[PDB]
């Protein structure tokens, strides 16, 4: 079928997504940038989708509808869940965009995440399926993992939703393009790695460094010491990098950086369709832009050495990496407005 601006798609019902693409790229994402709005949009895909629990369903309780737009339609309820702190900003920005284009909240949330991530240097090109219904119910509370949850708790929660430990690690490649706002509000915008617009392996490297710094006046719930000026570290990321259930796969994205994009893409296709049947949706994947940027060689930060890495994979040593020359420059906070 013929879409706008000389574009085409096998399925006429994908054509609307080209118009949503143009709008969110030019406006929400300020000209195709991998900045704040993209980071928030990518986080939102998880906070919508993870509200899904077969365990609750089998005990005769509502388990959540997964990737169903519930966090948006029922934003009054869901954004007041503790685990959903700092989410309403992006939800209230996206809501009128989805309404104006008359696309479903669930589809829009996943679309904004897929388009957004494709703008990041070396980013993924996530599968995009359309057709999720708005008719659903608010997610139960306590289904979103928290940064102070144990690795046992996180893996069990993610396992219930459908993800193996390796897949949890893959999904956390998202933290390569990511900052915090609510754990330590005064340090809003301090990112989880040195390259928050580059979909690279620096997150996996830098979380394995020894925690040495309290960046603000104190530590806060869900935070641990960071290894570099300007960086923020989550307690969960630190535990996951070191825990024997996950440490080898954590290190695998450093030993084999080319695997990060394909494994993230596969895990995200799954997460974006929680509570849905793909065979009853339509495939509009071709609307997602092709990402640009080569796979980067992960490097140790300036002034750090291999002694600063807390290597945690029993079966295989940490890979030999180059070390950046000179002294370390504080990592810039992510802009936002
Ligand atoms: C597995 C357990 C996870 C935990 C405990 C966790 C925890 C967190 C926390 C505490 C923040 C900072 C929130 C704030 O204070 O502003 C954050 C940010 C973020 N999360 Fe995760 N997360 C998890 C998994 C994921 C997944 C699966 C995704 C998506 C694939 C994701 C995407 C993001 C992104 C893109 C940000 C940055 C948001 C921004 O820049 O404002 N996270 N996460
Ligand atoms: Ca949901
Ligand atoms: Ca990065």
């Amino acid at each position: 079928a013929k879409c706008s601006k000389g574009r085409t798609a096998s399925n006429d019902a994908c054509c609307v997504w080209f118009d949503v693409l143009d709008d969110i790229q030019e406006n929400l994402f300020d000209g195709g940038e991998c900045g704040e709005e993209v980071h928030e949009s990518l986080r939102l895909t998880f906070h919508d989708a993870i509200g899904f629990s077969p365990a609750l369903t089998r005990q005769g309780k509502f388990g959540g509808g997964g990737a169903d737009g519930s966090i948006m339609l029922f934003s009054d309820i869901e954004t007041n869940f503790a685990a959903n702190n700092g989410v309403d900003d992006i939800v209230e920005q996206q809501k009128p965009i989805a309404i104006k284009h008359q696309v479903s909240f669930g589809d829009f949330i996943q679309f904004a995440g897929a388009v957004g991530s494709s703008n990041c240097a070396g980013g993924p090109r996530i599968q995009f399926l359309a057709g999720r219904s708005n008719v659903t119910k608010p997610s139960p509370d306590h289904l979103v993992p928290e940064p102070f949850d144990s690795v046992t708790s996180i893996l069990a929660r993610m396992g219930d939703a459908g993800f193996k430990p390796d897949e949890v690690v893959a999904l956390l490649a998202s933290h390569s393009v990511a900052a915090q706002d609510t754990i330590d509000p005064k340090l809003a915008g301090h990112p989880f790695d040195s390259t928050p617009s580059d979909f690279d392996s620096q997150f996996f490297v830098e979380t394995l460094l020894k925690g040495t710094l309290i960046p603000g006046d104190s530590l806060h719930k869900g935070q641990v010491k960071s290894p570099l000026p300007g960086e923020f570290r989550l307690q969960s990321d630190e535990l996951l990098a070191r825990d024997s259930r996950t440490s080898c796969e954590w290190q695998s994205f450093i030993s084999n950086p080319n695997s990060m994009v394909p494994k993230f893409e596969r895990a995200m296709a799954k997460m974006a369709t929680l509570g849905q049947n793909p065979k009853k949706l339509i495939d509009c994947s071709e609307v997602i832009p092709v990402p640009r940027g080569r796979v980067k060689q992960p490097t140790l930060p300036a002034g750090k050495t291999i002694k600063d890495i807390e290597a945690s994979c029993r079966k295989a040593p940490f890979p030999r990496l180059p070390t950046d020359k000179g002294t370390f420059t504080s990592i810039l906070p992510v802009p936002s407005s």
